[PDB]
């Protein structure tokens, strides 16, 4: 939808449910109260980005960040095929609806409830249909023909090609390359000139800097003392990292880089003497990946 994002339509799991049913076996109308809440359960409000609980085809894997642009369902009721679309402002809103009803004599009122599981997100009462039929008379069961959703996610980071920036989530600072002990060393900064390229091989992920002052020494790695420097490409697991998120990596992803040799140590911030980007034991700081325009 926005600069650096892509909208993808995808098939979603939608289901009807008898939301409310009142069987008026007696003569004259009887009144009861009923209230519903149309919208997504446990909406963050501070953000519309939803992390996945379960998959959505091949596009969305678990733990992936997406945004629901819309949800579209096609339903067949009483031999009458129609369809309803739910805009983005409707899914992330908690719309509360309340009202009493007077059911006709010797009749069964039915309010069918439609819900959606768009990658974990439980959109309750997407739609409803108030069907009323006499007691005994076979009512129509609404079926789902095609349930789909339009989701926004972030441009795909093509490994070994797309140039990105690796920002600290908490400090909102970019990871830069400075000199430390005559070697390229990682440290936080505000400069948006420090770009990187992510690779992946048998040994894990690699972080190739494009801004090394010592040419050739360009792959981020953890030393034995814990600090982060850049070295020439080798099969050394100290320059290999493990990302918590599943592939593919997209723009705006929030990830944690865990070293492959120092399996319990992860890429983090630590007020050091010369630099502040380290790879320390029992530490798993979050970093934001973002594509350059
Ligand atoms: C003239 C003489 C008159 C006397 C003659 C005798 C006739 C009497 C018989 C009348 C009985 C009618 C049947 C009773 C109505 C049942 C109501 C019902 O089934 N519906 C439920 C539907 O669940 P929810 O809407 O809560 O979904 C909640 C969904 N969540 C998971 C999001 C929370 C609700 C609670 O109400």
């Amino acid at each position: 939808a926005a600069e650096g994002y892509e909208q993808i339509e995808v098939d979603v799991v939608a289901v009807w449910k008898e939301g409310y049913v009142y069987e008026n076996r007696g003569s004259t109308s009887v009144d009861q109260k009923i209230t519903i809440t149309k919208g997504m359960k446990n909406v963050n409000s501070e953000t519309r980005t939803v992390t996945a609980t379960h998959s959505i085809g091949s596009t969305i894997s678990t733990g992936d960040a997406f945004e629901i642009g819309s949800v579209e369902v096609s339903y067949s009721h009483s031999h009458e095929e129609s369809q309803v679309s739910m805009t983005e402002t409707e899914v992330y809103e908690s719309k509360v609806i309340e009202h009493t009803i007077t059911i006709p004599p010797t009749s069964k009122f039915t309010r069918w409830q439609l819900n959606a599981d768009v990658g974990g997100a439980d959109i309750e009462y997407m739609y409803l249909i108030d069907e009323v039929t006499p007691i005994g008379g076979t009512q129509s069961i609404p079926q789902v023909i095609t349930s789909r959703a339009k989701i926004i996610v972030g441009r795909q980071i093509i490994l070994g090609k797309t140039e990105i920036r690796i920002k600290h989530a908490e400090r909102k600072e970019y990871m830069t390359v400075v000199s430390r002990k005559s070697w390229p060393a990682a440290t936080l900064g505000h400069s948006k000139l420090f770009k990187f390229v992510l690779y992946e091989d048998w040994g894990g992920f690699r972080i190739k800097t494009l801004n090394t002052m010592y040419s050739g020494y360009e792959y981020a790695y953890s030393s034995d003392q814990g600090g982060i420097y850049f070295d020439q490409g080798t099969d050394n697991p100290k320059q290999r990292w493990a990302i918590n998120k599943s592939l593919p990596l997209r723009h705006g992803d929030v990830v944690t880089f865990m070293n492959k040799y120092f399996t319990r140590s992860g890429l983090c911030y630590d007020d050091g003497p010369a630099t502040n980007v380290y790879c320390l034991d029992k530490r798993e700081d979050k970093w934001i990946l973002e594509v350059v325009g």
